[PDB]
């Protein structure tokens, strides 16, 4: 009776007769965490060692010690970007009241599928993200839905902007003669083809453009692929412009771009997963010129807001459209004015997101992240003057955001030289101050990334890894010949 | 100067100056939140009051005072699942220590983009999926992914088998002659329309096919469909088999379903998302006969094993169909003989959900779940038990599954006048016992539906509302007219 099969602290009764067991379990838990995460910088940003003894679920179960044992020992061999040494890649450190949010909703245990089971979570995303659109420069007709990831984001508005350009929706694209093309910068994310081929469009539908130095869009190149595409058998329906490029980090024209759209009657959308971020700055907004002009925006929190995954949204400038093109009348639940977010959404039953972004706006605030940015960006300008002034450093092109990919170019090494000596300072650096740098391969050669993303980190580490990076060109033997 | 414009408490700083402060917080929404939880019993299921005042992000960060007097307001008004009187829809209470897993995840902050992010996480999900899979009846060339939600497996699996017999990765679905055709039963999930429509196949593309009194597939019919379809232009290449379908729980007979399709040739996809579960049952195991004949299976372990949202696989006979129909050679990233998780995915970046998962199993082990789920069916077999020896009350159809769909069909009364008994039924019971019965309309009628995950729910509970019934029917107008 009573469950006598269960652990006492399986689950936590309704009743509240094992009240005392759940709370020394959570307290047990809490300590653990905090104890790990509070020497985040003591230990280095990334370890060689990986785990592969798992796949055998026991018979009877562990008891809470031994289960706490095997957690820690995974906790410390798991990746550590939370100290101030990791500036390789776009994650960085989560807000404390995110992670809190997260925690407090997972015990809820409600559902997006319908208001019914999230009687104010529904409401609450809908004027979060109402707000959010109204940033970017949308009116009251905008609208916008969450998603898990930028990559379910860009699939939905290219889903929306073909049926509404072909009107596919309840017939398909055997009849259709010419087949869609969709124009896409060189640079953009690889998520474009994915969303493409899961279309029926074509992984080869996707139309590269050419860029500039600075790995912009070159508007004379797009208008250029726009009219050979159409003077051949194929029809242009839509133009991807992207904010904030994976590897280095730049913007694309968004205004000529969208100009070149409206002539054309392209559907313009705008991928600012990294960029969007800006809008909550007020210096730096501005490089986002001409965003308000585009059908649909993708924007994910989690980058540049330091809110723990998963927070993403799409938003669009109509809000009809996405209650036409993508909306089915299938579903036959209880009648409410509200629309259920599962009807307009890729996914029906989703964790609520909104609680973790909604916290951190409060518990922030918007000068907090405004500061916040702009210290990422002081972060960069220093990173840049200093890797100008050395002759065998070179910058992959002008930064735009946070983000700098920078290469040593001795005069006497070749290419293939210069990429084993790009690897081995990576690895050199990575070895003596632990500071991780991404190496990415753009235009054909390896570049060591930095994403300044960290708040602690200071300039003073800045000046010590370029000392560093002086101290082994010099001590190479490349210079000695 | 120490980021003094930032709250003490808004990162946890990785030097560990303000553990102090980090460590008062997380105890203050620890104690919250076990209060909340502990008297979830006493409140009742269902709030019929909802809050409204949101989307004013404030200029300067509240303090966590009054954050946490607006987050238990929150609380107290979201939906409550976790009392024993909620018993109308597939939400249940979750297990504590997915709940704490989830939260260490969050506070990891790691990537399934790749193996570099989550050294550890991907070896132990494809290891834990590798086990599942077995325990399917697959061999060790099925292999699975992890996504969020049934509706993203269903995509999947559907955009693998339309890639697989078209060939359509590369140039398209415009060249393509003859519609695709699935068919699908009756009693399907409304994902498989918008999986559809998103392919481009069309959401007329589906093709339904007729249910037995019990709501499951007819095989003649079926095979008639068939039949007719390929008379005319089109050509069926999917048959979609659900094991218990959302309304009353029903499994289809996938054997003969296996066996028509390899007739026919057809790809046999199987959507157990609720029925799966069986699989840890030793007794109840054998309805799921002939699982191991489908090309793909989707399993949502979040509806059935009590681990908290979202947890969702899908699974492949066949891991080189995944690797080659799916995958797509563009992203040149670091090269490693192991498959990065986002290549052969609907979605890039996710979050790592294999640690609640591994974590319940491991606390709550096999033995127990086998236990839970027999448990489950024995309160089943009482409902139905109840359910009959009572001339006004009608059953749906037979159970298969842990749920039941009932209504009242008094001799007097017309179908309307039914109807409304039934809902006047239904708001009586949740306002006298505060127990809550969904209410769906099937085959053109209201029945009250009750889904029994909950184990606390005892059968002199079941016994209690079925008085309750039998007082509210002789007390209603209609008797003595
Ligand atoms: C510019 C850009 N677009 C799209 C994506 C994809 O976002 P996600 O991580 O959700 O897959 C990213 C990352 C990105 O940086
Ligand atoms: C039978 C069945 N198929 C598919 C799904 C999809 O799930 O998406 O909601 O998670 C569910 C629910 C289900 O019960």
């Amino acid at each position: 009776m009573n469950l006598d099969f269960l652990p006492n602290d399986a689950f936590i009764e309704p009743s509240g007769q094992n009240i005392n067991e759940v709370a020394s379990l959570i307290k047990k838990f809490m300590d653990l965490v905090i104890e790990n995460s509070a020497s985040s910088e003591q230990r280095p940003p990334l370890s060689q060692i990986e785990n592969y003894t798992f796949g055998e679920f026991p018979v009877q179960g562990i008891p809470t010690e031994g289960i706490l044992l095997q957690l820690k020992e995974i906790l410390r061999n798991s990746m550590n970007p939370l100290t101030p040494n990791y500036i390789g890649h776009m994650d960085s450190i989560p807000t404390l009241i995110s992670c809190l949010g997260e925690f407090v909703t997972t015990t809820l245990n409600n559902n997006m599928l319908s208001l019914e089971m999230s009687p104010v979570f529904s409401q609450m995303e809908v004027q979060v993200l109402r707000k959010i659109a109204r940033m970017f420069g949308y009116d009251e007709q905008s609208g916008g839905v969450m998603v898990s990831g930028g990559s379910l984001a860009n699939l939905q508005a290219l889903a929306v902007a073909r049926n509404h350009y072909f009107s596919v929706k309840e017939d398909g694209l055997t009849g259709l003669i010419e087949q869609p093309v969709i124009l896409a910068s060189e640079a953009s994310h690889t998520s474009l083809h994915k969303a493409a081929m899961l279309l029926g469009l074509g992984t080869s539908s996707v139309v590269a453009v050419k860029t500039n130095q600075n790995s912009q869009m070159d508007t004379s190149d797009l208008e250029k692929k726009i009219n050979k595409t159409i003077e051949e058998g194929k029809q242009p329906f839509a133009v991807v412009a992207t904010a904030g490029t994976t590897v280095t980090g730049n913007i694309d024209p968004i205004l000529s771009i969208a100009e070149i759209t409206k002539k054309y009657g392209l559907w313009l959308h705008v991928d600012a997963a990294y960029g969007g971020a800006l809008v909550f700055s007020d210096k730096h907004r501005e490089r986002l010129s001409g965003i308000e002009k585009a059908d649909s925006i993708t924007f994910n929190p989690q980058k540049w807001m330091y809110v723990a995954k998963t927070c993403a949204m799409v938003l669009f400038k109509n809000r009809d459209l996405l209650e036409t093109e993508f909306r089915i009348s299938a579903p036959y639940m209880n009648d409410t004015d509200f629309t259920n977010l599962g009807e307009i959404s890729v996914q029906g039953t989703r964790h609520a997101d909104i609680l973790k972004l909604y916290l951190s706006l409060q518990h922030i605030g918007l000068k907090s992240y405004d500061q916040l940015i702009n210290e990422g960006y002081l972060r960069v300008e220093e990173f840049v003057k200093q890797v100008k002034q050395r002759p065998y450093l070179e910058l992959a092109s002008e930064p735009d955001t946070n983000i700098c990919c920078f290469r040593g170019r001795p005069k006497n090494l070749d290419e293939k030289q210069c990429d084993q000596w790009n690897l081995e300072l990576q690895q050199f650096l990575l070895h003596k101050e632990r500071v991780f740098f991404s190496l990415p391969t753009y235009r054909g050669k390896r570049w060591l990334r930095a994403v300044l993303l960290n708040p602690f980190t200071p300039i003073s580490t800045i000046q010590k890894i370029f000392k560093t990076i002086d101290e082994f060109y010099i001590n190479h033997h490349s210079y000695n010949s």
